[PDB]
């Protein structure tokens, strides 16, 4: 085994609880379906009170999912799909409604955008997420600047949360200076209120015992720490979490990505030639520099970005293992590994790029219209 | 003339502009009616851009009024009527709509109330203000916790204002510590957004050139300073102001009132016996201690609380002057002055107390329902 990364040491640092095989079988048991490879392969290794989301479900009780998205240049990439892919699965395997927050307000506050430019990006991004194919009959995608003024529960929760979070606390958590507009300072309450059922009357109509499940990155744990700590204090169930590992930066194993450097990740907007070239040229390699050496020494998957990407996007186990075994035994060359991955990414992105182009303004408009929606244990 | 108070020195300090006779005639001129005694007697001595509210009106253009009320124990008193009385007049003499904000959220944040206790007080207070008799066909009385989630303009303005007011600024203005919940820190945007027409689509529906008039106390000027400074920056007309003097505390000329000491002012809830006793026993006197001395020396009205109250509630000029002349010449005794005032307050309070008891939940519910309303230059 190579060095690469360490996630068992984080389970400590953050005080969260690791997702063991017992739990994995538990989900499978209650779901009546085969667990997602993210679980099987340890991509989503940690959690918080999933035991509760389950206790509820196994005891024939509902729960819902929450995901958010801040309107950016829309330069969305491959790593951004991990949480959506997973959440879509959690949704499908449990038949539970999903609320998705488009923080157009957060971006108006942070970026130099107009109020309309922000709402406008929230729409464009909504096309990307809808392309991931979430069941419209159970997914509500909302604009903050829009849904705030058309709900008898949201603001009331914002205010309740707002009273229980001092300024020092958020300073310590988000690091807000005194040069920051009062907008930013208060915002944590906005992205925290969607975690409570009654913030959505046209869905949970007044109900308060419908727990929330939030799949997220492990490092994001401190941020939901605030929301979970206030939950009881305002008479609500803390939202459970599902932690994921970091999605590797194209170059170097575990570097930081961004849209500033167009060569940090493959965008859901790149063509087959771009993906091909990007993977061949930039993906960090965990294989020897000499084919002779690469034959008896082989390569380590644990630091090879390419093989790591397969861990996320290769659906068939036997084939992923095969690549693993052969890349390691030297039998497979680094360029034959890039090829295998390029063969997986091009259709992934062409598929999303295609499936996206089929999103009609009516579909968008529908997805963002508050309304009743069906699901298990209603 | 006695010492008492000085308001021409404040016109300086705050940089506002004094309301001269030219202006007073101007209003009268444009209004086609006799100016309120508050104006005639210098109770509302200062202003900011009233010249603009007028330029608009004289040029056959509309403007609206804004007043607010934070839900308290409802221990409302006589001094609290001054702004409502005036605003009702401004409303009647110009036929312009009036928006009144019940900050139930501000109180949930500041007091140790439940979210429902706050909304509940906002309702009780709405009865008091409605008792002042505002024209329901042109007055909108709203609950913050309620109207936020049923408007396509309010929040958007809150966010716009929120981005343009840094934390240092409000620290410097309201004096917010770091121990304060993020709720309070952001609140200035909430009581500031009602100052812009488009915050009320069901009234000004999208329009942005309908200036706002805010009658207030002179010391409150620094607070609207923030709102007026950001107005242009978000493409809106600064709200004009009408400054009033301080309403004297029962004892001592110009002391601070409150509900903590039930003997600081007469409550709109006291009976005739309470008002009678309160005025005789507590009203500070500007008259000699000896009737012999009080005859040749007389008394000064400028420090006598009682005579000062007459300045606010005695409608007939000739009679107020008569009292003034006689109390000064010694001809009128301090107890005969208290009597004259007690004769003015009892009906004022019995009238409001009566007119209040006639406010039906339907009336309340109606006044707080967003809806279209008629007015001059619509």
């Amino acid at each position: 085994s190579a060095k690469g990364i360490d996630y068992d040491k984080l389970i400590v640092r953050f005080g969260s609880s690791k997702i063991d095989k017992e739990l994995i079988n538990r989900i499978e048991r209650a779901t009546g379906q085969r667990p997602h490879h993210f679980l099987r392969r340890g991509i989503f290794f940690s959690h918080r009170d999933m035991n509760q989301v389950l206790d509820a479900y196994e005891n024939k009780k509902p729960f819902y999912l929450y995901t958010g998205r801040g309107p950016s240049s829309e330069a969305m990439h491959v790593g951004h799909l991990i949480p959506f892919i997973f959440t879509k699965w959690l949704q499908d395997v449990f038949n539970v409604p999903l609320v998705i927050q488009m923080t157009d307000d957060e971006k108006y506050l942070w970026k130099d955008l107009t109020l309309d430019q922000a709402y406008s990006y929230a729409v464009e991004n909504a096309k990307d997420i809808i392309a991931c194919g979430f069941d419209i009959n159970k997914t509500f995608i909302f604009s903050d600047l829009d849904y705030m003024g058309m709900s008898s529960g949201f603001y009331k929760n914002v205010v309740k949360i707002q009273k229980h979070v001092t300024f020092n606390q958020v300073k310590g958590i988000f690091g807000f200076t005194d040069s920051d507009c009062i907008g930013k300072i208060s915002f944590p309450a906005i992205q925290a209120a969607p975690s409570f059922s009654n913030s959505f009357p046209q869905i949970f109509r007044d109900r308060t015992d419908i727990q929330c499940l939030i799949p997220c990155a492990i490092d994001q744990d401190p941020y939901f720490r605030m929301t979970r700590d206030v939950a009881p204090r305002i008479g609500y169930p803390k939202p459970a979490l599902l932690h994921s590992t970091f999605f590797p930066a194209l170059q170097g194993a575990q570097t930081k990505m961004s849209a500033s450097d167009p060569n940090s990740s493959i965008f859901l907007t790149d063509t087959a030639k771009q993906i091909k070239t990007k993977v061949n040229k930039h993906a960090f390699s965990g294989g020897r520099d000499t084919i002779e050496e690469h034959r008896q020494f082989g390569g380590n998957c644990d630091v090879d970005v390419s093989f790591m990407y397969l861990t996320f996007f290769l659906e068939d186990d036997d084939k992923l293992e095969q690549i693993r075994k052969d890349y390691t035994s030297g039998a497979m060359l680094t360029g034959e590994l890039k090829k295998a991955l390029i063969e997986v990414l091009q259709p992934l992105i062409a598929e999303h790029q295609a499936r996206r182009k089929e999103v009609t303004d009516e579909i968008v408009k529908e997805f963002m219209t508050p309304r009743k929606l069906s699901f298990d244990f209603q």
